[PDB]
């Protein structure tokens, strides 16, 4: 039967800095990516910057300098690559490298780039985000408001992309999780138990990305270093309900959870 | 619809004569307290010997190590289950009034059945494919292993309720992993059809799946020290209605059920 596809999270910056040698070493993140494929990652999700860009350097030229050797090495081994980036100039390079996915926390709001996205066979994952880059953190207090607004934001953005020429069945909808729904945990749970409505309402694939998000920690009172168990609980829940894609760090713990669950059924 | 966790606490001591028995039972208590804070409804006490074989001297030492931990725990008001198969040790448990007696041999000695009746301890009646006092041959094929233990419960329950034990005290553990043969399907079969135990006997079922090797057959990873493949199976049993879950990693369990309840 069906089975959620696993996006293996590989952040070049943290993987290159874990030694403490203050080295921008893509080699450490290439090997980490290869490990995730061995653990059973269907797609590798690349990240050359952080998603909350409070950080001092958001450079477009360096964000490409980091994805450059990793995409080269992974593409030669046949690895399905997904790059997570909000900068249109960085996504333009992703189109030029013919990566398999492009992950936009901003959901492609720059129509300058639409015509090129259409021509390329890149699958787009279209994330809804309640927050704005650079602005203060929003605590969206009304979960049902965030859910209906999320549905409106999709209905408009999908039609905008499809008018520009993007084939619609190459769009994946990520409703966002945790930070992207407001620091309110309950709205995170709401989206989790309501994402099948998104599939039915649009006949599109849906990606659920709950791994290690702080809302899990608030339900269990657990620290970030010990979120594996509440993570696996959530990823399993999304799987049984029909998630098309699951984004996670511990690909292998997730593979074990899915392998055990499919065998029991 | 909530499953109760059994926390596994092992009391270990070397082969030299005491002096410092306290700083081994004291950690077992510290371990059991930490397990309660991690969400353990019942502590499952284990006091197996160095050479796990019955002897008249090994019993008095197994009791010697169970005594201070049992006493310290139900001083704190914690529910106690004792994992032991030696009748003299079980008898001390009956007098200790522990909340559960977990016998891997399935109470195969009708000489003790009288004393089990004169108590309120719950009896975790456990099944095993290689059980004591059976004239039946061991079974190879899973669906036969299933119907075999289904009849084992039927008869072993009748022997207990006759002797004077109330059937409401008998929790059924069908056993898992090596206890059903080196055949992974057996434990898979039982893992999904164990609701058939509950309805056909009108009784609670314990599922003890944590860190069993058959999970490694399904997965291809190191289940003996890894969290996920165990937790994946424990969650399955929870949704299928398991009344009790025996587990080492209580914290991982407890939090995985907190998530599954918020998503209820
Ligand atoms: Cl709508
Ligand atoms: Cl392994
Ligand atoms: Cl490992």
């Amino acid at each position: 039967q069906g089975m959620s596809k696993i996006f293996g999270i590989v952040n070049i910056t943290t993987d290159s800095f874990s030694d403490g040698g203050l080295y921008l070493d893509t080699d450490k993140a290439i090997e980490h990516a290869l490990h995730l494929v061995e653990d059973g990652a269907d797609v590798i999700d690349l990240g050359a910057a952080s998603s909350n860009p409070d950080t001092t350097e958001v450079g477009v030229v360096e964000e490409i300098k980091r994805l450059k050797p990793v995409i080269k090495a992974l593409k030669e081994k046949g690895i399905s690559i997904s790059v997570d980036t909000f900068k249109p100039e960085v996504q333009s390079f992703c189109i030029a490298a013919a990566v398999d996915f492009i992950n936009d926390i901003q959901g492609f709001p720059y129509p300058e780039i639409y015509s090129g996205l259409a021509k390329s066979d890149c699958k787009l994952v279209l994330m809804h985000s309640v927050q704005r880059i650079g602005a203060a953190t929003k605590v969206e207090t009304n979960p049902e408001e965030v859910f209906t607004s999320m549905m409106e934001f999709f209905k408009e953005r999908i039609a905008a992309l499809v008018e520009a020429g993007v084939k619609r069945e190459r769009i994946i909808l990520d409703p966002g999780m945790g930070f992207f729904l407001g620091s309110n945990p309950e709205t995170s749970i709401l989206v989790l138990k309501r994402f099948p409505e998104i599939q039915e309402a649009f006949n599109l694939q849906v990606m659920i990305a709950v791994s290690r998000k702080s809302f899990l920690g608030k339900i269990t009172g657990t620290d970030v270093k010990s979120r594996l168990a509440p993570t696996l609980a959530a990823e399993m829940y999304a799987y049984k309900k029909g998630a098309d894609y699951l984004r996670t760090h511990d690909v292998k713990s997730l593979s074990d959870a899915l392998k055990i669950s499919k065998a029991l059924g």
